[PDB]
């Protein structure tokens, strides 16, 4: 019923000195919780969780032919190392290497991009900005239970774009496992306007359930990157929903 | 080629067993094992069915998806994990058996045999019951055929669609890291002597993919857990994982 608030879970946020948003989403129960109700719906920059609807657009359009495709590095040397170097789906993933994703908006161009976000219902579903960088610093915002419904969506497959390209996406998302759950999740962030923060938006694949989640947060510096996953599972943990 | 590394066989007398490791790099097409000899021997596959078994089933859409329930039979079993319902994804994760003998005896014997030769898998031969002639019946592979076969799968070259190969690779997930992804399946065969139990499967790198397919002697139920153990400490010796 509706959603929860549930304050509580402030006190890992500022266990770390933090503030942000976390929210879930039990799919049996059809419930939602949250530990702040209005940042949930605070609309923001996606950043390099773009890289989730910038895939399964390339995908359907042939753009990327499978996750095994390898797209060449340009040659010029940018600051996070793992990023020159030739990629994969999979990696480029993994390593939130943006000049690929860049190439693939390009080649998707504006018009089919357009069309696309509209038919996933994204956000705001507005890429006023540059082609390749509207995501980074245009128009386009979505807040964190958009981020769940759109999610949503991918898990049952219901997204307007083929099974196949929505179940590599779903591959390629894929960050851990283990005997007692699966995350399928992506990182992001917005530096170039301001508020800086960082996103994790994803889902927890139990046994008998599934809970959707993302969650945000303050990020002056580039050090406090880490504290998007740790208190995420935090939260997790608190919940009962991974041991 | 086909490269003997005896030093693995350390791993397995640490821990009063015997058994066969088997790896495949795939970017340089170079195999390695501790025992070239029972790197070839072909014992029952068990439990290890369940991927082509998984694989058939959905293409000819006796499941229709790896969320489709399937209803528990009602009958209490020893392994605790099996008295309930459950999906494709759980059914593979706990070796749920009752729920693959129901789809084995809706593929039938015919297409069960016609697909087992278009997969080239083992020795293609189903004689026996149709609900459990990988437990008890006349199927034999080894360590080296489930390599190819496996190879096979994740190109997606085998002779059924390229989606069922892409969900029963979902089921197959077993661990994932920032270092490394193993896609596997486990097996136990007891009705049939030698007692043995298998782990057949695959690391995903960035850069390359390690298969690997190892079966041990399993004189009781408390080695098991030697399948992955000792598995994962050849890989550490190869530097495959940290
Ligand atoms: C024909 C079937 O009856 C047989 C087919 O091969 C079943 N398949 C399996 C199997 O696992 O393939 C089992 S054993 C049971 C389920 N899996 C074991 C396990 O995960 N054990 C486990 C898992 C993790 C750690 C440890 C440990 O001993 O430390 C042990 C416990 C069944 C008898
Ligand atoms: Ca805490
Ligand atoms: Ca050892
Ligand atoms: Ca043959
Ligand atoms: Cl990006
Ligand atoms: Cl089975
Ligand atoms: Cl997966």
């Amino acid at each position: 019923k509706e959603w929860q608030e549930n304050k509580s879970w402030n006190a890992h946020f500022t266990e770390h000195k933090s503030q942000g948003v976390v929210v879930l989403w039990n799919e049996n129960k059809q419930q939602g919780f949250t530990n702040n109700l209005k940042r949930a719906n605070q609309a923001f920059l996606p950043a390099s969780t773009f890289k989730i609807p910038n895939s399964l657009i390339a995908l359907d359009l042939g753009v990327v032919k499978d996750e095994h495709q390898v797209f060449k590095w340009d040659g010029q040397t940018r600051d996070i190392a793992t990023w020159n170097r030739d990629h994969n789906l999979i990696t480029a993933m993994k390593y939130s290497v943006v000049p690929v994703y860049q190439e693939f908006a390009r080649q998707i161009g504006e018009a089919r991009m357009s069309k696309m976000l509209h038919a996933f219902d994204y956000g705001n579903e507005d890429i006023s900005g540059n082609v390749d960088s509207f995501w980074l610093d245009g128009g386009i915002r979505i807040s964190a239970t958009e981020q769940i419904s759109f999610l949503r969506k991918l898990y049952h497959n219901k997204l307007h774009v083929s099974e196949r390209s929505q179940r590599i996406v779903k591959q390629a998302m894929l960050t851990e496992a283990n005997g007692d759950y699966i995350i399928r999740a992506k990182t992001g962030y917005s530096t170039r306007i301001e508020p800086k923060i960082g996103w994790w938006v994803g889902w927890v694949e139990l046994d008998d359930n599934v809970w959707f989640f993302a969650m945000n947060m303050d990020m002056p510096t580039s050090d406090g990157l880490g504290l998007r996953q740790a208190i995420t599972k935090e939260v997790l943990k608190q919940e009962k929903i991974i041991p």
